[PDB]
Protein backbone atom coordinates (compact mmCIF):
# COMPACT_ATOMS: atom_id res chain seq x y z
CA UNK A 1 0.00 0.00 0.00
CA UNK A 2 1.39 3.37 -1.09
CA UNK A 3 1.09 6.61 0.86
CA UNK A 4 0.52 9.86 -1.04
CA UNK A 5 -2.53 11.94 -0.13
CA UNK A 6 -2.20 14.01 3.04
CA UNK A 7 1.30 15.47 3.36
CA UNK A 8 0.68 16.66 6.92
CA UNK A 9 3.40 18.25 9.03
CA UNK A 10 4.29 20.63 6.20
CA UNK A 11 5.84 24.05 6.80
CA UNK A 12 3.50 26.61 5.23
CA UNK A 13 6.11 29.38 5.11
CA UNK A 14 8.47 26.82 3.55
CA UNK A 15 6.60 27.30 0.27
CA UNK A 16 7.37 31.03 0.28
CA UNK A 17 9.23 32.16 -2.82
CA UNK A 18 9.33 31.66 -6.58
CA UNK A 19 7.97 28.53 -8.27
CA UNK A 20 7.47 27.09 -11.75
CA UNK A 21 5.39 24.54 -13.66
CA UNK A 22 6.77 21.17 -14.78
CA UNK A 23 3.78 19.00 -15.69
CA UNK A 24 0.00 18.79 -15.36
CA UNK A 25 -2.37 15.82 -15.28
CA UNK A 26 -6.11 16.53 -15.29
CA UNK A 27 -8.99 14.06 -15.56
CA UNK A 28 -11.07 16.41 -17.72
CA UNK A 29 -9.66 17.39 -21.11
CA UNK A 30 -11.81 20.52 -21.35
CA UNK A 31 -10.45 21.43 -17.92
CA UNK A 32 -6.86 21.43 -19.18
CA UNK A 33 -6.58 21.32 -22.97
CA UNK A 34 -7.44 24.49 -24.89
CA UNK A 35 -9.66 27.58 -24.92
CA UNK A 36 -8.08 28.92 -21.73
CA UNK A 37 -9.04 25.91 -19.62
CA UNK A 38 -9.72 26.69 -15.92
CA UNK A 39 -6.96 24.33 -14.76
CA UNK A 40 -4.69 25.66 -17.50
CA UNK A 41 -2.65 28.01 -15.30
CA UNK A 42 0.98 29.05 -15.65
CA UNK A 43 1.97 29.29 -11.98
CA UNK A 44 4.91 31.59 -11.24
CA UNK A 45 4.89 32.59 -7.57
CA UNK A 46 3.74 30.87 -4.37
CA UNK A 47 3.86 32.18 -0.80
CA UNK A 48 1.39 31.69 2.09
CA UNK A 49 0.69 33.97 5.06
CA UNK A 50 1.52 33.43 8.77
CA UNK A 51 -2.21 32.93 9.29
CA UNK A 52 -2.34 29.74 7.24
CA UNK A 53 -3.64 30.84 3.85
CA UNK A 54 -1.69 30.26 0.64
CA UNK A 55 -0.98 32.89 -2.02
CA UNK A 56 -1.19 31.07 -5.35
CA UNK A 57 0.10 33.51 -7.97
CA UNK A 58 -0.73 32.14 -11.42
CA UNK A 59 -0.51 33.67 -14.89
CA UNK A 60 -3.46 33.11 -17.23
CA UNK A 61 -4.91 35.01 -20.19
CA UNK A 62 -7.59 37.22 -18.64
CA UNK A 63 -7.70 40.15 -21.07
CA UNK A 64 -4.39 42.01 -20.87
CA UNK A 65 -2.55 39.22 -22.68
CA UNK A 66 -1.19 36.85 -20.04
CA UNK A 67 -2.56 38.27 -16.79
CA UNK A 68 -1.28 37.36 -13.32
CA UNK A 69 -3.86 36.37 -10.72
CA UNK A 70 -3.72 35.30 -7.07
CA UNK A 71 -5.87 32.92 -5.03
CA UNK A 72 -6.08 33.32 -1.25
CA UNK A 73 -6.52 29.67 -0.26
CA UNK A 74 -8.12 29.51 3.19
CA UNK A 75 -7.24 27.01 5.92
CA UNK A 76 -9.45 24.12 7.04
CA UNK A 77 -7.72 21.98 9.66
CA UNK A 78 -4.88 19.99 8.10
CA UNK A 79 -1.84 21.69 6.45
CA UNK A 80 -2.34 19.21 3.62
CA UNK A 81 -5.81 20.61 2.90
CA UNK A 82 -6.89 24.09 1.82
CA UNK A 83 -10.10 25.76 0.64
CA UNK A 84 -10.22 28.02 -2.41
CA UNK A 85 -12.95 29.85 -4.33
CA UNK A 86 -11.87 30.61 -7.89
CA UNK A 87 -11.27 27.81 -10.39
CA UNK A 88 -13.36 24.65 -10.72
CA UNK A 89 -12.09 23.29 -7.41
CA UNK A 90 -12.54 24.54 -3.84
CA UNK A 91 -10.66 21.66 -2.21
CA UNK A 92 -6.86 21.54 -2.38
CA UNK A 93 -4.91 18.50 -1.19
CA UNK A 94 -1.12 18.38 -0.87
CA UNK A 95 0.35 15.21 -2.38
CA UNK A 96 4.09 15.59 -1.79
CA UNK A 97 7.04 17.97 -2.10
CA UNK A 98 10.72 18.55 -1.35
CA UNK A 99 10.58 22.15 -0.11
CA UNK A 100 13.57 23.29 -2.16
CA UNK A 101 12.91 21.08 -5.18
CA UNK A 102 9.28 20.73 -6.24
CA UNK A 103 5.68 20.55 -5.03
CA UNK A 104 2.78 18.20 -5.76
CA UNK A 105 -0.84 19.20 -5.12
CA UNK A 106 -4.32 18.20 -6.26
CA UNK A 107 -7.66 19.95 -6.77
CA UNK A 108 -11.19 18.57 -6.52
CA UNK A 109 -14.77 19.51 -5.67
CA UNK A 110 -16.78 17.84 -2.91
CA UNK A 111 -19.66 18.02 -5.39
CA UNK A 112 -17.80 16.17 -8.15
CA UNK A 113 -14.29 15.03 -7.09
CA UNK A 114 -13.74 12.43 -9.82
CA UNK A 115 -15.08 15.04 -12.24
CA UNK A 116 -12.87 17.76 -10.76
CA UNK A 117 -9.86 15.53 -10.09
CA UNK A 118 -6.64 17.26 -11.13
CA UNK A 119 -2.99 17.05 -10.06
CA UNK A 120 0.09 19.09 -10.96
CA UNK A 121 3.74 19.47 -9.97
CA UNK A 122 5.69 22.71 -9.51
CA UNK A 123 9.48 22.90 -9.69
CA UNK A 124 11.63 25.46 -7.87
CA UNK A 125 14.34 25.35 -10.53
CA UNK A 126 13.68 27.52 -13.65
CA UNK A 127 13.74 24.43 -15.89
CA UNK A 128 12.55 20.83 -16.17
CA UNK A 129 14.04 18.30 -13.76
CA UNK A 130 14.13 14.54 -14.28
CA UNK A 131 13.34 14.33 -10.54
CA UNK A 132 9.94 16.06 -10.62
CA UNK A 133 9.09 14.06 -13.75
CA UNK A 134 9.71 10.52 -12.48
CA UNK A 135 8.26 11.09 -9.01
CA UNK A 136 5.18 12.87 -10.37
CA UNK A 137 4.80 10.00 -12.83
CA UNK A 138 5.24 7.35 -10.15
CA UNK A 139 2.68 9.04 -7.91
CA UNK A 140 0.17 9.56 -10.76
CA UNK A 141 0.63 6.01 -12.11
CA UNK A 142 -1.75 4.89 -9.34
CA UNK A 143 -4.45 7.54 -9.81
CA UNK A 144 -6.73 8.23 -12.83
CA UNK A 145 -5.85 10.40 -15.83
CA UNK A 146 -7.01 11.76 -19.19
CA UNK A 147 -4.66 14.53 -20.31
CA UNK A 148 -1.00 15.11 -19.45
CA UNK A 149 1.32 18.07 -20.08
CA UNK A 150 5.11 18.38 -20.14
CA UNK A 151 6.48 21.91 -20.44
CA UNK A 152 9.65 22.36 -22.49
CA UNK A 153 12.65 24.75 -22.15
CA UNK A 154 11.52 26.31 -25.43
CA UNK A 155 7.95 26.95 -24.26
CA UNK A 156 9.05 27.86 -20.74
CA UNK A 157 11.63 30.29 -22.13
CA UNK A 158 9.11 32.97 -23.06
CA UNK A 159 5.34 33.43 -23.20
CA UNK A 160 3.27 35.82 -25.34
CA UNK A 161 6.28 38.15 -25.40
CA UNK A 162 6.51 41.29 -27.53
Amino acid sequence: AYVTQTMKGLDIQKVAGTWYSLAMAASDISLLDAQSAPLRVYVEELKPTPEGDLEILLQKWENDECAQKKIIAEKTKIPAVFKIDALNENKVLVLDTDYKKYLLFCMENSAEPEQSLVCQCLVRTPEVDDEALEKFDKALKALPMHIRLSFNPTQLEEQCHI
